[PDB]
């Protein structure tokens, strides 16, 4: 099949799960193999934040200094003294793959163990968060620390975005933030036909991991949730986004 | 494999889909082949009913005559001279597979063709109501009148019992009626381990059709959605409920 080809063509390993929520038509390809989830754990993080705070609640004055920053801070670097509220960090984590927002947010929710135990509670026995950013990308092959599967990660995304795990308000926020991500214009979004709406969170990590997790709406129907993950066998290996775009089109077509 | 062994052991074609609504792990087998659906449609019919009617609405007295009665009305034949409320006809419909009850309910929602359109609305592009009881069961092979599939019956059952297509009080009510069905102790019920709660809705048509659809809940863990359909090649063929129960055993093990 066309997924096996793309893996040869790109010298890379792919993981796919998509679900037509309106038909329970699926599309699977290594759906339970582990990949370092990378920055995609960011959506699920905000997933549990929103689960602990009303829309009203998410305006908390939260502060941080120069030292709290880490290795890539496109938004948090503008607002040292300024300070940013949960909303705006959730915006930054989600819209710009801000490493520091993720970290500061993660403290709010009580560290990677809590995240884990919360992920345990909704029904994800797979996603294994252990560390903050950037270290969390430090994943060697066969380790489970900070990995999940395509299945696990769509399902967690679905539960937050589209199930009863979140009230209307809080959920339209997630969808929104994600609908307007800046980072995935060459991932999932480049693989769906002109003018279907897309909410996505992307990731990159060592061993050439490039990941995208999305809900995507046609013009007519129920949304497809989907994770597309990939990796390579060289630690310092580089990724091709066009791996994901392509994968997605094979997903769309199949559905 | 496992399912095809059953198919040859019992000399019947099998239609199985199942979704672990916590993991999206699935069991499928001919999940998109079409079967005459028989009384299984009864649960979707009450799903639709509950979409349109309030609870107090369910107190209305429907009267009927010995003429309004068909060829298997185990409760409705006993109340011709006093009528029954809609609540009482739902019950009788669901728990005893009461045909007249279906025919009067089917009639309260706009007849087969309004039953199609509501099922199109939720996203069931497969299920195809056309007739009332008992003529709906008169389906020859090739025919798509009065057929649906495992993926579609199951998805549809899910929509009503679990999703957002009804409010929670109405879920609970559909679920309760379905938890107390009298007619399937020997099928899905008979194929799951002790302490697994089942709400299910059997059926049987010609060509030896024997179906069962259910939400089934383990002691701890998320609900599992479950259609098991079956048919055979000869038209006057008897069914065996051992087929549907042994097949469920395969689902529970696989799952
Ligand atoms: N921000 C990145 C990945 C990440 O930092 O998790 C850019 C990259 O590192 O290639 C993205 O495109 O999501
Ligand atoms: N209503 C039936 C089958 C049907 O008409 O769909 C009666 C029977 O078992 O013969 C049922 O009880 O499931």
């Amino acid at each position: 099949d066309d997924f096996a080809k793309l893996e040869e063509q790109f010298d890379a390993k792919l993981g796919i799960f998509a679900l037509d929520t309106g038909t329970n038509r699926t599309v699977t390809y290594r759906p339970d193999e582990r990949f370092a989830f990378a920055s995609t754990i960011k959506a699920l993080t905000v997933g549990v934040l929103l689960q602990q705070k009303s829309i009203e609640d998410l305006n908390q004055r939260i502060t941080y200094t120069r030292d709290d920053l880490v290795n890539y801070n496109p938004i948090t670097e503008k607002h040292v003294d300024t300070g940013m509220t949960l909303k705006e960090l959730a915006d930054a984590s989600l819209r710009y793959s801000d490493n520091t927002a993720q970290n500061l947010i993660l403290k709010q929710i009580g560290g990677p163990e809590s995240l884990k135990k919360e992920l345990r509670k909704i029904g994800d026995e797979v996603t294994n968060p252990e560390r903050f950013e950037p270290e969390l990308n430090e994943v060697n092959p066969g380790e489970t620390q900070d990995t999940s599967t395509a299945r696990a990660l769509a399902t967690s995304l679905q539960a937050f975005a589209l199930e009863d795990k979140l009230p209307s308000e809080k959920r339209e926020l997630l969808i929104d933030w994600m609908k307007r991500n800046t980072t995935g214009d060459a991932l999932i979004r480049a693989g769906v036909p002109e003018g279907w709406e897309v909410a996505d969170k992307t990731g990159a990590g060592s061993y050439g991991t490039r990941n995208d997790i999305a809900i995507i709406w046609p013009p007519k129907g129920d949304p497809v949730v989907l994770a597309v993950l990939s990796s390579r066998d060289k630690k310092d290996a580089k990724y091709d986004d066009k791996l994901i775009a392509e994968a997605t089109k094979v997903v769309v077509k199949a559905l």
